[PDB]
């Protein structure tokens, strides 16, 4: 009902501000002052005092399984839908949904309808349609359809290239599938892009060097992920950063790098190298199936993990904190999400100096509060 | 993005509160307080005093061709969308877009890229799927898949009955029809109704009747409109009133009337028989196509429908001693309620800031929409993208 | 791979059949004797020595979302698939999956995928097709196409009748589903039954007694389901088993009863009117959606909680115990399940004396062991 | 009806093991023991002593029309469906059926019913979607929903490449159709293999080497048949052999072999060259339509040649393991059949008894005597 009050937060916005107080209301930031702002006690719900901890944006995940991954190996490998708490308690408070390896026994319905149940809990969701097969899963006759009027469908992923088990695309079903989700884009204002999984293949980028060769549509338009599952991948990856691709490094829990980075490793290499780190993101494959040579799945949780380990390493909260917020926001065109701005959605984090999550807030509601989960799914 | 505050507010919830304060920021109704709120200069970037001028929630108008209708009596007769201040200029903040007769070359996708489009200018706007003929106009293959899928989508209308224009629709088609849009509704917390175009047919509303006798569909999903389009007919919704329907009432301008009621003479007559109101909504029918006669009944001109007459019809209700919250309600909460638009159609805290002004004959004087004026002292600050 | 031997087993078959030895092997029981068998030991797994525990069949729920079901207030009641071990712990080792209000979101892929999962982790399972809507959800184009050439699928369900939340069906729409089953039955040896949702609806069986008395279909063909729901449809529903029908009881648990009868209550009364018991199932909807006036779902726990209560009102162990294991399995034409007989699935319940369960075998393996999970799902923790 | 114990069974597992018990029940071997197993009475249905007897897995053939093929050379060619015997007492206890040429007037409806039943009619049964032209024949819309839904459904065969029968497919086709083959399978833990028919086309296996060569997909997806048709084709097959592909060599009886190789002659000249036996496979092409010489006579293929083959290549000196092993162990292993193949504890009952000279004497499927001493036990549902 009220207005929420936060003074004295430390704002990494995610460029840091300094101290400042934050004034909250109807879901939206309303105010970013130096004033020590006097309110009338009867319209406040919550005057806080932070006492100088930082105040970041909440994590947008890009890439999660919501429905549930896996199905890979064996029917009893899918991976159950993530619960709300899954997400919030880890400060993810958008995901962006999408369809793996089985986009054949799970369907796009399945996928936006767990896009509305998230929405419906109190956090911020989106999807992207197609999945990883061609031809495309897509809940209307084409992926253009979808991205056009389903509001949460804001692009093509995730699409296999350079994997056994890829569909086997060609440089033309590609081109075509990525200008249907660019000319989506641009009518909707969403994100018009494709995001691409990479595996293991030695061909790598080849595919989206060759769109950039040979097609008009914009760099930003080819959004390959899993970068840092080998070296060579990797260097080919930071290498189309000049090109103005934007990429996506994967936060595998530390078994699951194998020959590759982890996803801190990745960035404080990029940044070693002199990457533009505008275009680099983190996202976690929450709810993708994790093998143990038991069962288990991916967590967001990787997220927090992978901004302690670079932080530690002497990267700069506002470096790898943008990876997770602002430039996730700018890529797929979310100008509420991935700030503190006034007028941007209140989905904020509040960190002890350690990066640990103290609060997390969703659209002004506390989901985390001094490290209790204060709202949780509806069967948790 | 400061806070508004207006200050002295008569307040119309739509029913009637007297004075507050009324605080509004992030597009919604923020705080309804006694209390003379004293805020920083710093964060607020609007305070008025409203000196005891009334204040409403914005109409919530049900029934306009978003996209034009028209296309009735020959290709040239089709209507241009309607734009952005021919709603709210006339203190419309949500519509509740349809297809009519020409649910032929105008398509789902073309009436609900026009919802995106309105909202994209800054108002609210929803749609109803199915239009008018059987089989439905639809985006996906159904009208339960576009109502679960599609969040704009709250229901099927303007389904046609009892008139020479519609499909002929059988009893188990209708039924099939709303069994499709309740079990979405329930899904989705969306109204899940049917909206009935009814015309000029002597079997009136027996469709309804028999589907309130032979099923378990509660009777709020059949939703007839235009039942004052003809004296018996709107005697058969008032008295199916009694077993739980709402019913909308259009508001035609004055020419267009015939053999039936203006909404001003249907809700007074309602009120007279001691029908329940909060059953009673109106609607104006924009974008519609009328027609103009000369003195011979010659047809020598073509406009459209415009949201102007529910406001002319509150004007003319209360003129005649019927209370400003009856037929406000009729506009407002009433639908409301009914499309199970919770954010909608009420002055209380957490709801939409879709804010009305008044001046003390009902005129207009501002109209606010998600927290922004689109008039201010009877002039627009914001309008469609290519009006001049 | 060796042979379990289980000595001095009190064999309800469901019919009480006194002290036995059951062998096991291969997933299946090999004998059922008097005789003290001696075995080499190099051959057996396992010499368990039951003491006079009352050893039953496992359960067969006909009825459950193992998808997960919800969905009818809002997406975010869209439940989570039902865990392994939430059926094996309450001993069911057979269910029969169904979509149920949300046959939109979810698809007959979902369901039969989700089949294949729990006869990966061990359990036996089967689905019925069609969902609760017209026109029906199917995974092939027709239902009759599922019921002939999957072998899981087994007729259609749970198609809604006298409920605001059905599709409003005809006559002639419904006697034509019944016809598909039906026949797609014949050619399978499969059920080949329509498992019907009956709501409050005051028309109660009226279709189905229209079908009964105007078309040849048998009469097993038509499969109501939560008729205790209210106590006019239980009636009506009790006088239809003299027409040969078969119904399934829910075991709601004692919040969601409302105006009808408990799986108990309903079972009890059947018998004290002198109904047909072998023609009754109890069913849990597991993975059903279960509102608080919170949000919960439906539990197979609430089977064997129905046999402790009818059981402490008298009835016999073989009458409540063959309305979860025979009857199911003679109605659905499953004849590996539902009984302790040589060539049948071993499926098997150890009970203690107040009928708890202390062990659950499946296919031949321990999912449960002295109340301990020997098994559970591949992402149960 | 309780156990049935084999008593001093020379067993080939495939692999020689030596005199062992072997205990069946429930369908499967329980127990495979140096112990002269002593059981009560009342649980034995069967106690049986082999007296040295060879003991081997029952036959995998993996190419079969068990809707019958024919219908290349008018409609009256369209051959009946095989009888359950016609596998049985040639040792056949799990066949994998397809659709040939004719993918037009049958169906995959008419190809997984009869593989219901042969399983209703007590042996094993798969089957290949797809058949041999594009697009492909298949149940549902596509090969992936048919090999993810269908349990008995393992794979894409038999698709034609160089061959004037084939629909030219080409490698982008090609890619794309192995693609879903193999997600489907690791999806289900099915084969997930493409069955590929040889042609005489001098193309050869060109297609296959391309996919190996720019592809990520696993060798072993792409699985060529009639490899022995001609010897330019069993030369290629035999050198992919090192890339990791299984080839399937045709057991053709003696007149249709023209300018190849017999399935005997192949799998000695593949032993000869030193290739990797453990990646070849026979199987018969029973049920497909064999044409008589001026066409004269029709007849159609036998299971009969599988072990007409074993008795050739054994008298020539290859060892039994070797030659068992290609129709047996091999096929389980290439398309995951984890229960078939082999006389292993927890797998099928599926057991030849074999006299001296390699007949067959005894044949059991899933714990069942089809054949017991040269006599039919068990016959198909229209058999007389
Ligand atoms: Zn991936
Ligand atoms: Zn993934
Ligand atoms: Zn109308
Ligand atoms: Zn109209
Ligand atoms: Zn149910
Ligand atoms: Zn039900
Ligand atoms: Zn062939
Ligand atoms: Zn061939």
């Amino acid at each position: 009902t009220g207005l929420t009050i936060l003074r004295n937060a430390n704002v990494y916005a995610p460029q840091p501000l300094g101290l400042k107080t934050v004034l909250v209301g109807g879901g939206k930031i309303l105010a970013i002052t130096d004033e020590a702002l006097e309110l009338p006690a009867s319209i406040v719900a919550d005057d806080i005092d932070l006492q100088g901890r930082i105040l970041t944006p909440g994590f947008i995940d890009a890439h999660a399984h919501i429905t549930g991954g896996g199905g890979e190996a064996g029917f009893a490998t899918q991976v159950p839908p993530v619960p709300l708490s899954q997400f919030t308690a880890f400060g993810v408070t958008t995901v962006v949904g999408l369809l793996g390896t089985d986009d054949t026994t799970r369907s796009t319905g399945n996928l936006l309808s767990r896009v509305y149940g998230l929405r419906e809990e109190g956090m911020s969701a989106y999807c992207w349609t197609g999945g990883y097969h061609y031809p495309l899963t897509t809940l209307m006759g084409s992926a253009r359809e979808d991205i056009v009027y389903m509001e949460p469908i804001i692009g093509v992923g995730e699409f296999a290239i350079s994997d056994h088990r890829s569909s086997q695309p060609q440089f033309e079903e590609v081109i075509r599938i990525a200008s249907d989700a660019h000319v989506a884009g641009l009518m909707t204002g969403k994100a018009g892009i494709v995001h691409f999984h990479l595996g293991d293949g030695s061909r790598k980028l080849a595919l989206i060097k060759r769109a950039l060769a040979e097609t008009e549509l914009p760099a930003r338009v080819f959004n390959p992920t899993h970068v840092n599952r080998n070296k060579p991948l990797f260097d080919e990856a930071c290498e189309m950063l000049s090109q103005g691709i934007y990429i996506d490094i994967t936060a595998f829990p530390d078994d699951a790098v194998d020959d590759g980075w982890s996803a801190a490793e990745a960035l404080l290499l990029a940044k070693e190298r002199g990457c533009p780190l505008k275009q680099i993101t983190i996202s976690s494959d929450g709810g993708g199936c994790m093998p143990a040579f038991a069962m288990d799945f991916g967590r967001s949780e990787t997220l927090l993990a992978t901004l302690k380990t670079v932080t530690a390493q002497g990267m700069a909260l506002e470096d790898v904190l943008s990876s997770l917020t602002a430039n996730v926001a700018h890529l797929l065109r979310l100008p509420a999400k991935g700030k503190i701005a006034t007028g941007a959605d209140a989905d904020l984090l509040v960190l002890d100096a350690d990066y640990s999550i103290n609060d997390v807030m969703a659209l002004g509601r506390w989901h985390l509060r001094d490290k209790a989960l204060i709202m949780k799914g509806t069967f948790e």
